[PDB]
């Protein structure tokens, strides 16, 4: 794979993953319009710790989520500075 | 009423060209290969991620907000290159 | 280098909101239910299909491109809407 | 589901359905944009003429693939006309 068809995969996963967590009752479609700068560092510091914590338990089933989750956080705050 | 879910792509559609753009600009630079997904083993994707996660959290502990956005695009390159590597 | 393949959910992001808005035009309206991919038969959705693709081959002869593109809405709507009934 | 929902599910669908044509070598990844409005209308046609086939057949397992091709041509004539 080059990047471009790499990046597409990755998207459509990061996609699902977004998917399952907005379907969770209460959560927010839009969590990068949504929620303050703070709260979204706050959160993607805890992907983070969450991925971290998976490394160090050497699940590497749970890796692959985890990585979504942070790459979709990053994603959400790069968006709200982006618009800030 | 609003479609709220197209916005998810609407913000990916930006920040995926973006992620690109940072590929680019690093792919060049020594020690970088066009392909880290493929050539660079899952304990060196591992230590890079790690390597650019403390980059971030530097960046936030001097509250660079501008540089910030730099070190989001790079996460989400070795999450999505580490992520690769696992998924084929 | 340009990534061209996002440009797909840069096209997609306009055309499924102009979806959802025809949607919400016709849902109103006498012999309309909110949830056609749910409510109405497999046989039901695949007629309605065919009359919406009758009406978009009727805009094209006709050379009705302004109309042409609401015709599109329709046909990719009632796609997806029996795509949906097959699908679940 | 809702419409958004529904919505969601088939976008990723069409999306997958456009990743795989385009895999095909010699394939434009931007048909909206590489093709004519008459192009277009000829690709959709043909189409739309297959998913008639596969409705006569009683095709049923082809029938969704052929409604995402519809659905993506549809898209894709919409889009270019949008910009003329
Ligand atoms: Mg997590
Ligand atoms: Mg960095
Ligand atoms: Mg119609
Ligand atoms: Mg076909």
């Amino acid at each position: 794979m080059d990047y471009f068809r790499l990046a597409e995969k990755f998207l459509r996963e990061m996609h699902a993953k977004y998917m399952k967590r907005v379907s969770r009752p209460g959560n927010t479609p839009r969590p990068w319009f949504d929620f303050s700068e703070e709260r979204l560092l706050s959160r993607l510091f805890e992907e983070m710790d969450e991925l971290r914590e998976a490394v160090e338990k050497e699940d590497w089933e749970n890796l692959r989520d985890e990585l979504l989750d942070v790459a979709n956080f990053c994603m959400y705050l790069w968006g709200k500075l982006s618009v800030k």
